[PDB]
């Protein structure tokens, strides 16, 4: 499957794709305001993530810190990156289909659209100021808006027996973004498409 990743913030991120335990095609790249990166997803990649990164140096081997979504300090991710991120999440080629959503679970830092460039579904979108909205306690330092579970590490926000209930931080990033997913038990926003689409994400889709 191919992934157009465009950059249409005035600011530079370091975009990334890694599947958690791999990259996804180089892994990440720095994207100038305007640019775009295509990249290639083998079929059947099952739990993929695009996001972007913020603020970031690396030296001339790929080494180096990002203020958000860093992956353990790599420009090519080979891991998750650390919150907060938006995220784009996909499973490719399950059974006949694609699924692909927009996470909040992680927290936030750079809005974004993810929509497929083929015919037969809908993308999804968020992006309303979050981190100019965000909550005193959730704010995170180096920029973006942090989920409850990274703040506070407990099981209802976390979900970690898998009852919980949304919450007052939940609901403020539901509120914002309807169509992301606010917690692990929220109502799934996921989109289904058909098998082998190819999609584009849009970092600052309206600004």
């Amino acid at each position: 499957a191919t992934f157009e990743i465009v950059n249409r913030c005035s600011y530079t991120v370091w975009a990334a794709a890694s599947k958690g335990d791999a990259a996804l095609d180089a892994g990440g790249r720095q994207l100038n305001s305007g640019e775009s990166w295509t990249i290639n997803v083998e079929p059947g990649t099952k739990g993929g993530k695009i996001w972007a990164r913020t603020d970031c140096y690396f030296d001339d081997s790929g080494s180096g810190i990002c203020k958000t979504g860093d992956c353990g300090g790599l420009l090519r991710c080979k891991r998750f990156g650390r919150p907060p991120t938006t995220l784009a999440e996909f499973s490719l080629n399950q059974y006949g289909k694609d699924y692909i959503d927009i996470s909040n679970i992680k927290g936030f830092n750079v809005p974004m659209d993810f929509s497929p460039t083929t015919r037969g579904c809908r993308g999804v979108r968020c992006a309303a100021d979050i981190v100019g909205q965000c909550p005193a306690k959730l704010k995170a330092p180096g920029g973006g808006c942090n989920d409850a579970c990274t703040v506070f590490q407990t099981s209802e926000y976390c979900c970690t027996t898998g009852k919980c209930g949304p919450t007052e931080y939940s609901r403020f990033f539901k509120r914002l973004c309807p169509d992301a997913f606010s917690y692990v038990l929220d109502k799934p926003t996921t989109v289904t498409c058909p098998g082998s689409s190819n999609y584009r994400v849009t970092f600052c889709p309206t600004a």
